[PDB]
């Protein structure tokens, strides 16, 4: 039928099959002008309906709109005038074919729809959609063909049709211009994000993120300038969506579980599929489309080889094939990037929807299930389980995209070689089994590695925190070896694990060559008729390279799904747990009473004995009643039942109004004191001040360093029981509720503060004089000022009555009211916390193992190592003692590192390793040239002319070259492993000796947290991931370099393209790293908050639920999640930006190569066009891998830099010098000071000045003074802890300066101010140096009155001790340090005021012991008990750093003076 419509033939061989070939103006003016129209017509109504339903306000008109409308109008008028001219040309006696009638009319019809659809878009967000943007591309691609034919026809010399050509040419141009104009964003400039408003091209090449790329390059970027996340992902939206389906599923699962077996089994997985099936479908379609291109390239490569093999062909074939290869690569990359983006976005959505839902359940779960779990366990649950589920949802489509890819690949190989292909596959299948046996061994080793690493850190924390005591007694040398033993014991396991990992990389590295040698040898040797040729060989190599990945990622995917199974099972127990029952507390306005108990009976457990039994009482409003009883009576249980935290058994409770809670164990949040007192309330001034003053929290607040705005909590000043109780009471009284349930709020405070609080806050005349008060107490001091008292016994009420009535009853109250009341004095003080902010990770900026397939082994290990390391830190309980707020306040008053690391490794081995890797690359190029020659050999011979000698020679050499390649790699890997284990040893050892020898200034300025982190995190980083990246980068670089030598060697001209693309590569490279690095940090800083908040709320749930303050905390958690969800996307998109740019560069560098071998084909063979393209086909992704891998080693080298800084910290005076003292130097206790002047730090002034005193032998001296007089400095001046800015100290005629450092301390003894006990055994604390024998030790405890405890202990001197002697009680901790100093029996003893916490009897013993034992010695004591200072031969007085009075105490008191005035103030005599 088409023959009469048109006039020419549709298709004839003569049209083609010629040097010059072209489709006729019949095929081009038919199907090529029907496809574009069909797309627009068929698909128009769907887009019209999609706009119709969602029509909103019109947007302001912009210049682009009018340009796009006027160009279409020009097209319309052009088509109209063409139709008019055609109709006017021939009317009479001219059967003009309808191709000149329909085609003109068709276009005129379409342009109208284009005008309409464009206007409709003006009413939507994205103006330039995908519909028109794809239509224009289709039209241009279809119309390019008419162009060539038309031009040629005219150029050839025919002038018959010139209007049509000119008309068509004008339209084709205007189409180009319209397509160009249809790419501009034309933004409304919405500050949220430009993702919603972006044309098709911008949203497909990611050329809208680049703004941030320009912003972060100039100046560092903060959280302000990162675009917000879209509404579809906001936490509030995701939760509701997931909650609907969760609620709908669980109930059905519960019903199914109840119907049978008469705890759900599988509901979470379904709830997720039913919620997010649509994204799954879209991603599946995109992955299916991409999977096709993976096998398209090899066919074009075979066509190129065939075309270049012969000579009598046409150029058009080669040019068309090159263009097709370019287009296929571009399309495949564009589809793959979009699929990656969709999948990763879905993963993030799932992770947020699980984390927020877990948080929301945590604060509504029953008490039984909550008490079953642990505080840290639930935090680890959210921090680990949710992350595991994110990974298994980032790489699930692989499962189906493998069993298909593999199958397809196998099919092709068979259609290319024959039954021989099976031989290669089998060798490529046997590898996986072997890989497993080695992974299990690696895990087995790593477990013990982790165990030994844990203990070392436990000794490190103690020594770093208590560095003062070590210096005083000179115990530094022992701990050196004590920790080096553990270091070596760990190093051997590290070396074993390292050499095992090398075997695995070797098998995954040589498998390509092995499969090639086996397949080719079997194919050529199995039958004499078989003859190799270039196309078959090179295509087989390409398909092997394609297939090598899935068979090596499928094992990993199966292992991951196995972990996600148990992770899912654990979460479903928590998210599916029961809820607490509330059908026992009736919140009605009884009014008649604010409380009523109708024979209630509640139990803590499910069905155990009732803790509270048969309770019935009622108290009117405005009544203060006190609940008293013995220990374990059940008061707090009664108040918890009032709150409703127990399970009802029998009865009901009526409550009118709100409630307030003051728990026995005070709970404090993180933040300022003002934030804690407010607890989410509008700030006032007439009530805030009243609350603070009434709770007597004013004097203390004045003494805090920051006043009211002082950070309190885990990461700040740790207050004592006395204060934390007053803060809790102040918060409760400021919130101003109706019913107050106080549980012992006056226990930690003393008598004065307690009386003041009772008379000013809660009592007959106080702040809460109208509200009802229920207080539980243990002291009978405030009983007469109450209204009604109740005595609880065995959980039930024994007697209820007024104070006078109970006293008149004459029974239990008489005995009860004796001296039960217990008073508490000031309790300890504050405790500052050393900053330990460390959260650097290893697995970052990497989302799946599909983006960087070459390095899947290392990526998997890093994830597992990070997950394992998370638990340890959570379950660690670091015990670095603590510091007193008082003492802390006084204290306040470039490529070179790469060279350093290489020098630590050893340049001698580095040279040989580089030589080995380079030699391997040469053997690679050599093998390819042997095959290229072997394949070339075929053309000379034929089927029945191949000799046997050639057949054997062409394969023996191939085998030899493969063997050489394998050997050189193995050697390179074998040495690399050792070259590192040595580095970790020298770096740590060198660092430890230097850091352990630093002066006190450095230890005082830098917080302990920073110093200990270097010994733990960095050492782990510099001995684990570092080597993997350092060994992968060189392999990638050498592969790229080898590929380029091959292409340039074949055709020299290519050298030109190398320079330009490099300038682009190194440019595109700096940009990415200059931004990604900053986003990596932001992510870590904005994560820890979330887990901190969850831990806080879980610990303080009853207080949260007593005040009815749950919505605020839910909102806080939602904001904290939306801050991190905004930052993750900002790097998930950046990685996709780089890919489109580098995959484009990599595809361009192969397109040119192909064309350069079609213009110079004359001097080229088929095989030479094989080794050049077969390799260059896999250079696109290798660039992306190199940039990503070089963006990780650059981020990881930061470890070595830190370690180096502390290895070069200033040191103090040498331990031992040549100047030795006379034997038994401290013969007599003769000390003298000559104008001794000193300063703590060079920037600080002299603290002690003009000191001139004399110390006699066998003399007892008492140093006493005022605050800030430098009393304690005197001691820290005799142990040469500081220097000597002025003057000197002479003992036994020998200046302390001349004598060596470790030569002086040994012969001096000092009792520590705060007795500290190290871990280990009792022998280690008493004598780490094992110099003494047990016999003389056994005498020491006899003198110390401690032999009774130690003899009857579990062991003798071998008994272990926990942290800071936690197993031992306080009484012996101070006592033991007395015995420690007793063993040394030195000559000069410097005592200090350290008997403050020693009990009277013990104190007395300590005091007399000093006198009985130390008699033939000199004793200098700095003390505050002026009374105790009475027997000193000479009393020295310091004012502000100057000696004042030096005389006997009797003389000092006989003659009035500053000492006598102090004694008069003290009143000792
Ligand atoms: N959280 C709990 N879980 C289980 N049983 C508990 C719990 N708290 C208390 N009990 C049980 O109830 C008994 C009474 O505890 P409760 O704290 O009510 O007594 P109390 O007299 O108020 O104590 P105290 O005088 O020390 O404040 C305990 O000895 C124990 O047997
Ligand atoms: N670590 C330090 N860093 C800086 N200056 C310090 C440090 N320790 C002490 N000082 C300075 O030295 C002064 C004297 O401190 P020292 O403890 O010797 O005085 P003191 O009169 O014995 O104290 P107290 O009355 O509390 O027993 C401090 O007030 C302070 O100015
Ligand atoms: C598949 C397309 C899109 C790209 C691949 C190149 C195409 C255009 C080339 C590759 C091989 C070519 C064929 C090779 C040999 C012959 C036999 C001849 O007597 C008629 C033409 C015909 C059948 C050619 C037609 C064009 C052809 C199919
Ligand atoms: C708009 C662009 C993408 C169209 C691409 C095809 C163009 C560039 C091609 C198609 C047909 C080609 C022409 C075909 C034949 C000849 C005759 C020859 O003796 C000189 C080159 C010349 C004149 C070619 C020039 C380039 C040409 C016009
Ligand atoms: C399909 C899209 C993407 C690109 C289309 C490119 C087409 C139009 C190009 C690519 C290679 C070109 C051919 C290359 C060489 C010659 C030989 C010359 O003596 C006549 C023109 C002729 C025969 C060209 C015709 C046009 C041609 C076939
Ligand atoms: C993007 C696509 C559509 C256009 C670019 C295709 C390029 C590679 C094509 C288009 C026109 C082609 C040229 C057209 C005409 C001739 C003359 C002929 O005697 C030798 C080949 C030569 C010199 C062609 C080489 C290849 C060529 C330059
Ligand atoms: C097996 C191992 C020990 C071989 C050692 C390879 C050495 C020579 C290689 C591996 C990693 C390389 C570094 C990788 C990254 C960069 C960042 C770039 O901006 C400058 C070069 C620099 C700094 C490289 C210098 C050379 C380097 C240190
Ligand atoms: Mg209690």
């Amino acid at each position: 039928m088409l023959e009469k419509f048109c006039n020419s033939t549709f298709w004839n061989s003569s049209f083609l099959d010629s040097p010059e070939a072209d489709l006729p103006l019949c095929f081009e003016q038919t199907v090529l002008v029907w496809i574009p129209l069909g797309y627009l017509w068929l698909l128009a109504p769907w887009q019209l309906l999609h706009v119709y339903k969602s029509r909103t306000k019109r947007s302001s008109t912009t210049k682009l709109y009018l340009a796009k409308q006027v160009f279409v109008g020009f097209l319309l008028i052009l088509a109209a005038i063409e139709l008019a001219l055609v109709l006017t040309e021939d009317s009479g006696q001219a059967t003009v074919p309808a191709v000149r009638y329909t085609n003109p009319s068709l276009y005129l019809g379409t342009w109208l729809l284009v005008l309409l659809i464009q206007y409709s878009r003006q009413w939507c967000v994205q103006k330039n959609s995908w519909f028109l943007s794809l239509f224009w591309i289709l039209s241009i691609l279809c119309g390019t063909f008419q162009f060539q034919t038309l031009i040629r026809t005219l150029l050839q010399g025919d002038n018959s049709n010139l209007a049509y050509s000119c008309l068509f040419f004008i339209s084709y141009g205007f189409q180009i211009l319209i397509l160009i104009f249809s790419a501009f964003s034309e933004n409304n400039e919405s500050s949220n994000n430009p993702s919603s408003i972006a044309s098709f091209l911008s949203s497909i090449t990611y050329s809208w993120y680049d703004s941030i790329i320009l912003k972060g390059y100039k100046r560092p970027l903060t959280l302000e300038d990162v675009w917000e996340v879209d509404e579809e992902m906001k936490t509030k939206t995701l939760v509701s969506k997931f909650e609907t389906h969760m609620k709908r599923e669980l109930q059905k699962a519960r019903r199914a579980l109840q119907r049978r077996q008469e705890v759900p089994k599988s509901w979470l997985m379904k709830a997720l599929f039913k919620t997010f099936y649509m994204v799954l479908l879209k991603s599946f379609l995109l992955k299916l489309v991409n999977d096709i291109f993976t096998f398209v390239s090899p066919q074009l490569l075979k066509l190129l080889i065939s075309f270049a093999s012969d000579r009598d062909t046409y150029l058009w074939i080669g040019y068309l094939c090159a263009i097709l290869l370019f287009t296929a690569a571009l399309i495949q990359s564009f589809c793959l990037q979009c699929y990656f983006q969709l999948c990763f976005k879905l993963g993030v959505k799932v992770r947020t929807a699980i984390m927020a839902s877990v948080y929301k359940k945590a604060l509504t779960l029953s008490n039984l299930a909550r008490k079953e779990y642990t505080v840290g366990e639930t935090v680890n649950l959210m921090s680990v389980d949710a992350q595991k589920l994110m990974d298994v949802t980032n790489f699930m489509h692989m499962l189906w995209s493998s069993v298909l890819q593999i199958v397809l690949s196998i099919f092709f190989l068979w259609r290319e070689l024959g039954p021989s292909v099976l031989a290669g596959v089998g060798v490529m299948v046997l590898v996986i089994p072997i890989n497993a046996i080695l992974s299990t061994k690696s895990k087995t080793i790593q477990v013990k590695n982790m165990k030994n690493k844990d203990k070392r850190l436990k000794i490190m924390n103690e020594i770093l925190s208590g560095i003062k005591i070590l210096k005083y007694f000179a115990w530094e040398p022992s701990f050196r070896d004590q920790v080096q033993n553990l270091r070596k014991k760990e190093l051997k396991n590290l070396l074993a694990f390292s050499q095992l990992q090398c075997v695995v990389i070797f098998v995954f590295q040589l498998t390509p060559v092995l499969v090639s040698v086996v397949t080719f040898s079997v194919y050529v040797l199995v039958d004499s008729n078989n003859i190799l040729d270039a196309q078959k060989a090179f295509t087989s190599i390409t398909l092997f390279n394609i297939l090598r990945f899935p068979l090596s990622m499928l094992p990993m995917m199966i292992s991951s799904m196995l972990q996600a199974s148990v992770s899912t099972e654990r979460l479903e127990k928590y998210l599916g747990g029961d809820d607490l029952d509330t059908s026992a507390i009736r919140h009605d306005c009884n009014f008649d009473k604010a409380m009523q108990f109708s024979e209630a009976s509640f139990t803590w457990e499910h069905d155990s004995e009732a803790t509270v039994r048969d309770v019935n009482l009622d108290i009117m409003a405005g009544q203060l009643v006190a609940v008293i009883g013995p220990v374990g009576s059940g008061k707090s249980s009664l108040i918890s039942a009032m709150l409703g935290e127990m399970e009802n058994v029998h009865g009901h409770i009526t409550i009118k109004g709100t409630t307030a809670y003051v728990p026995q164990q005070s709970w404090i949040q993180n933040g300022t004191i003002k934030d804690n007192i407010l607890f989410g309330t509008e700030f006032n001034e007439k009530r805030y001040q009243q609350v603070l003053e009434a709770c007597a929290l004013l004097p203390d607040l004045e003494m805090l360093p920051g006043g009211d705005l002082a950070e309190i909590g885990e990461k700040g000043i740790n207050l004592s029981g006395g204060q934390k109780q007053r803060i809790s009471l102040a918060r409760a009284t400021y919130q101003n509720l109706d019913i107050y349930l106080l549980d012992d709020p006056l226990s930690a405070v003393d008598a004065h503060v307690g009386k003041h609080i009772f008379n000013k806050v809660l009592g007959p005349n106080g702040l809460l004089k109208g509200k009802t008060r229920l207080l539980v107490t243990h002291s009978m001091h405030f009983l007469p000022q109450v209204d009604e008292i109740v005595v609880l016994g065995n959980g039930t009420i024994v007697e209820k009555g007024s104070y006078s009535a109970l006293l008149a009853k004459k029974g239990e109250f008489a005995k009860n009211l004796k001296t039960f009341l217990r008073h508490t004095g000031p309790e300890e003080e504050a405790t500052v916390h050393d900053g330990s902010e460390e959260e650097d990770d290893d697995y970052g900026l990497i989302s799946s193992v599909e983006e960087i397939p070459e390095d899947a082994a290392s990526i998997t290990m890093r994830r597992e190592n990070s997950f394992r390391r998370t638990l340890s830190r959570s379950s660690r309980s670091n015990g670095r003692h603590l510091k007193s707020l008082r003492n802390s306040l006084k204290t306040r008053n470039k490529f070179s590192i790469y060279l350093e690391y290489l020098q630590a490794i050893g340049l001698f081995s580095i040279f040989f390793i580089i030589l080995a890797f380079v030699m391997n690359s040469v053997a690679f190029i050599g093998s390819n040239l042997w095959l290229s020659a072997w394949t070339s050999d075929s053309k000379i011979f034929n089927s029945t002319d191949y000799p046997a000698s050639q057949r054997d020679m062409r394969v023996g050499v191939y085998g030899a070259l493969g063997l050489a390649q394998g050997i050189f790699v193995f050697i390179a890997h074998f040495w690399s492993a050792f070259g590192f284990v040595h580095a970790s040893n020298i770096l740590h050892k060198q660092l430890l000796n230097n850091i352990l020898r630093a002066p006190m200034r450095f230890f005082d300025t830098t917080p302990t947290g920073r110093i200990v982190n270097r010994f733990a995190g960095d050492i782990s980083t510099v001995d684990d991931t570092l080597p993997q990246s350092l060994r992968s980068w060189i392999t990638c670089f050498l592969g790229i370099i080898s590929t380029l030598v091959m292409i340039c060697m074949a055709t020299p001209v290519f050298t030109i393209i190398v320079i330009p693309l490099g300038i682009i590569y190194v440019s595109v490279q700096m940009f990415y790293v200059s931004t990604s690095r900053q986003l990596r940090r932001l992510d870590s800083v904005t994560r820890s908050p979330i887990y901190s908040h969850f831990s806080e709320t879980v610990s303080g749930l009853p207080v949260i639920r007593a005040f009815e303050h749950q919505q605020r905390f839910l909102k806080h958690n939602e904001v904290r999640i939306d801050t991190n969800q905004k930052c993750v996307f900002s790097w998930i998109t950046s990685n996709r930006w780089l890919a489109i740019r580098l995959e484009l560069v990599g595809n361009l560098t192969v397109f040119f190569s192909a064309l350069m071998m079609v213009i110079y084909r004359d001097t080229l063979s088929g095989d030479t066009v094989g080794f050049v393209l077969s390799n260059a086909l896999n250079i696109t992704q290798t660039l992306n891998w190199l940039v990503r891998m070089t963006s990780e080693i650059e981020t990881n080298i930061v470890a070595v830099e830190r370690i180096t800084e502390y290895t070069k910290v200033e040191n103090e005076a040498p331990w031992v010098t040549d100047k030795r003292p006379p034997p038994d130097w401290p013969s007599k206790g003769k000390i003298q000071f000559n104008n001794y002047q000193v300063r703590y730090r060079p920037e600080l002034d002299l603290v002690l000045r003009g000191i001139t005193c004399d110390i006699g032998s066998m003399e007892k001296i008492g140093v006493v003074g005022r605050t800030g007089a430098g009393k304690s400095s005197l001691t820290n001046c005799l142990f040469r802890i500081l220097e000597a800015a002025g003057g000197q100290i002479i003992i036994d005629g020998v200046d302390i300066a001349s004598i060596g450092l470790h030569d002086l301390r040994e012969k001096l003894t000092i009792i520590p101010q705060d007795p500290i006990l190290f871990s280990g055994s009792l022998r280690m604390n008493l004598d780490p140096f094992n110099n003494y024998s047990d016999e003389e030790i056994w005498k020491a405890l006899e003198l110390a009155h401690l032999k009774s405890f130690v003899a009857s202990l579990q062991l003798g001197l071998s008994h272990e001790v926990t942290e800071a002697g936690g197993n031992l009680s306080i009484g012996q901790r101070q006592l033991l340090c007395l015995g420690r100093a007793l063993l040394r029996k030195s000559k000069i003893l410097v005592l200090d005021q350290a008997t403050a916490a020693v009990d009277l009897e013990t104190d007395n013993l300590i005091q007399t012991t000093i006198q009985n034992e130390f008699a033939h010695c000199t004793v200098i004591t700095i003390a505050h008990r002026l009374h105790t200072i009475m027997d000193s031969d000479k009393v020295m007085v310091l004012d502000n750093g100057k000696i004042i009075e030096c005389g006997s105490p009797e003389e000092l008191l006989q003659i009035p003076g500053p000492f006598y005035f102090m004694a008069k103030e003290a009143g000792i005599e």
